[PDB]
């Protein structure tokens, strides 16, 4: 069985059910872009195991020349690759909660929700379709980036991050050399940058990580870490939460009437809605057993979040869009001691963007769910635009 699944849409993979249905708690797999063998988890139960088991180290999972599910290496030839790492390393643990945790919140909470409102109204003030991708997920998105990570882009860099991004975070689609140097050139741009942009009015996290009591070099793969973990997750995350509520008009319409159920909504659409095409991994540090199943040290065992999130024995009817569903805590942001620093923002752009849609009821798709296309071998699927209207 190769990985990943080719899954590109919305529509899982029946591979994922079959697998969390067989006999064996984890499952081998062989990458398609490498040919290194895997382990693949898709239960709850095992995965929380797995997740929370410090011997199964995610950094040596992202090391150079570890048994991987991506083509290349996800990092500029020559350099660590493992920022969040270095950053806490170096004793920037309390700087990346100033900057992402709930002050950050409160300090941008206001703009990101006038904005997503701002965005909403000229798309309602127009004649004609639009394209809720381009027009709302696209500027959105990057205000969020620019704003509360990088610093102030011009559209041209902020077009080529974007590109940088698309390129790298790649199953197919792109040559291997095309791939490396996308990242080599992401590299090259924040090494020029970084400190430019650390030098901007603003409190973004840039800033906050160049102000700290950093050679370029550091400053540089900082700034592709938050180009490469708040980008192309949060526009393909906004995007595919906008399909499923555009899909469940009555859900749409209990939020309208009930604007205190939102935060279950965002909280359901971080279980419901598929993001990676791939799977978070960690590479056994020595000799560890899962489940009866014996995994050699050296050996990378990988998780999907998506099959994770839609287990029956986790959630009942885990393919219904179900607001306030009363089971156990999602898989989206992760889990343990990686579970994503980025979800307070995130979580406060989706609960912006879920407000906006309620507030507006009649939003519906322009097209049929199937007219809909898709970007094909992203790690996190997006899709090409989404034609709506009122
Ligand atoms: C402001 C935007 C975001 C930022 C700055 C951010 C930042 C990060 C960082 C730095 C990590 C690495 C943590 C580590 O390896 O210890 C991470 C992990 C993660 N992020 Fe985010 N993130 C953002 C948005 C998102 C979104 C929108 C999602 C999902 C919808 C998401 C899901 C995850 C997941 C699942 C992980 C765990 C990966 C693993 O366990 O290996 N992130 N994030
Ligand atoms: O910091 C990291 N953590 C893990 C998991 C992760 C978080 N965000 C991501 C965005 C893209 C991607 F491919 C992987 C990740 C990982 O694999 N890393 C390689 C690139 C960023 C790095
Ligand atoms: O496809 C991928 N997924 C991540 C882990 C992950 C799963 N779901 C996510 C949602 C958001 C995010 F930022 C990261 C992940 C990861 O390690 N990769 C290495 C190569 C493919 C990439
Ligand atoms: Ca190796």
């Amino acid at each position: 069985l190769t990985y990943p699944f080719h899954d590109w849409s919305q529509e899982l993979s029946p591979r994922y059910a079959q697998l969390r249905a067989s006999d064996a708690p984890v499952c081998p797999v062989v990458s398609e872009g490498t040919g290194d063998p895997l382990w693949l988890v898709t239960r709850y139960a095992t995965a929380v195991k797995l997740l929370e088991d410090s011997r199964f180290s995610s950094e040596a999972a992202q090391a150079s020349g570890a048994p991987r599910q991506s083509p290349v290496e996800l990092r500029a030839p020559g350099t660590r690759g493992d920022a969040i790492a270095m950053l806490r390393e170096a004793g920037l643990r309390s700087v990346l909660a100033d900057g992402l945790g709930p002050r950050a919140v409160r300090r941008h909470q206001g703009w990101i929700n006038d904005l997503a409102e701002t965005l909403m109204s000229e798309l309602a003030s127009r004649e004609g379709t639009f394209d809720l991708a381009a027009d709302f997920v696209e500027p959105l998105s990057s205000a969020l980036v620019s704003r509360t990570l990088l610093g102030e882009l011009s559209a041209d860099e902020r077009d080529l991050l974007a590109h940088c991004a698309d390129t790298g975070l790649r199953f197919c689609g792109v040559t291997h050399e095309e791939q490396v140097h996308a990242f080599t050139q992401m590299h090259e741009f924040f090494l020029e940058h970084a400190r430019r942009l650390a030098g901007t009015p603003g409190e973004h996290l840039l800033k906050l990580i160049a102000e700290a009591p950093l050679s370029d070099e550091a400053l540089a793969e900082a700034g592709s870490l938050l180009v490469v973990a708040g980008f192309p997750t949060s526009s393909g995350f906004l995007c595919g939460a906008l399909l499923t509520l555009l899909r469940h008009p009555d859900a749409v319409q209990e939020l309208h009437a009930h604007p205190e159920r939102v935060p279950s909504a965002v909280e359901e659409l971080l279980r419901y809605t598929p993001l990676s095409t791939g799977s978070v991994k960690r590479m056994a540090t020595e000799d560890l057993e899962i489940d009866g199943v014996r995994i050699k040290a050296g050996e990378v065992v990988m998780v999907s979040l998506e099959a994770v999130n839609h287990d029956p024995d986790a959630f009942e009817d885990p393919d219904v869009f179900r607001p306030g569903r009363e089971g156990p805590m999602h898989f989206g942001f992760g889990r343990g001691r990686h579970f994503c620093p980025g979800n307070r923002l995130a979580r406060c752009v989706i609960e912006a963007t879920v407000r906006a849609v309620a507030r507006r009821p009649g939003l519906r798709l322009a097209v049929a769910p199937e007219e809909i296309s898709w970007h094909e071998g992203l790690f996190f699927r997006r899709p090409r635009a989404i034609p709506a209207t009122w």
